[PDB]
């Protein structure tokens, strides 16, 4: 039921998820001036090398590239977190134009598309049990903005006619994430929520500054999915994003400068 379009969107969320208007919702505004530089926070540790991604599905909402989480194969781990979090899947949330689709803003900047890459706290054993506790997800976030192409998001753009639909999956082995990286990882972090239903306030959130460039060819395979399933009325899937909600009583923090 919930969704993006008129009449179930983000606006409408609260009425099936009360925590909506919660105390640590996402994405928020990324205010440059206020974040602050924390010194002791770390270099953040990518370990992807042995990442083993399995299947792309077309949720109804976004597609989410799967990968085989039943071992320490792809994990984030330092920067703020404690412990290790292990790769569970990523998505992207995209616009129906070029100046909008990011979930998080940065001095109000929306972006063309955001990256999350969905990490799970090992502590917790597995997802479901870890999205119940308030440090149980790291989400690494990436800004899309659109120039080159990312020859790294290839494999991903020219699988998804055949996922066009909402419940379709395809086979989507030995993808590589690193290729969705860019140069730098100095990011800022926040504690919030997934900023999709259910909303669970579960997620550590480390948003990089530095966005990657895809080439407007490459976003608009993206914007030829669909929200509806197969024999449908078609639903372009565009605009799969929250807007920015309040931050409350919460502190981003800098990794730099
Ligand atoms: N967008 S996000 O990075 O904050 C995110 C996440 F962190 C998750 F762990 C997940 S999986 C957690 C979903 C869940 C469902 C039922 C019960 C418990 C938990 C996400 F789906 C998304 N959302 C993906 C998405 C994007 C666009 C449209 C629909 C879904
Ligand atoms: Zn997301």
């Amino acid at each position: 039921h919930w969704g993006y379009g008129k009449h179930n969107g983000p606006e409408h969320w609260h009425k099936d998820f009360p925590i909506a208007k919660g105390e640590r919702q996402s994405p928020v505004d990324i205010d440059t001036h206020t974040a602050k530089y924390d010194p002791s926070l770390k270099p953040l540790s990518v370990s992807y090398d042995q990442a083993t991604s399995l299947r792309i599905l077309n949720n109804g909402h976004a597609f989410n590239v799967e990968f085989d989480d039943s071992q320490d194969k792809a994990v984030l781990k330092g920067g703020p977190l404690d412990g290790t979090y292990r790769l569970i899947q990523f998505h992207f949330h995209w616009g129906s134009l070029d100046g909008q689709g990011s979930e998080h803003t940065v001095d109000k900047k929306k972006y063309a598309a955001e990256l999350h890459l969905v990490h799970w706290n090992t502590k917790y054993g597995d997802f479901g049990k870890a999205v119940q506790q308030p440090d149980g997800l790291a989400v690494l976030g990436i800004f899309l903005k659109v120039g080159s192409a990312k020859p790294g998001l290839q494999k991903v753009v020219d699988v998804l006619d055949s996922i066009k639909t909402k419940g379709k999956s395809a086979d989507f082995t030995n993808f590589d994430p690193r290729g969705l990286l860019p140069e730098s990882l100095d990011y800022w972090t926040y504690p919030g929520s997934l900023t999709t239903p259910p909303l669970l306030e579960c997620v550590t959130w480390i948003v990089l500054k530095e966005p990657i460039s895809v080439s407007s060819e490459q976003v608009l395979k993206f914007r030829k999915l669909n929200f509806n399933g197969e024999g449908e009325p078609e639903e372009l899937m565009v605009d799969n994003w929250r807007p920015a909600q309040p931050l409350k009583n919460r502190q981003i923090k800098a990794s730099f400068k």
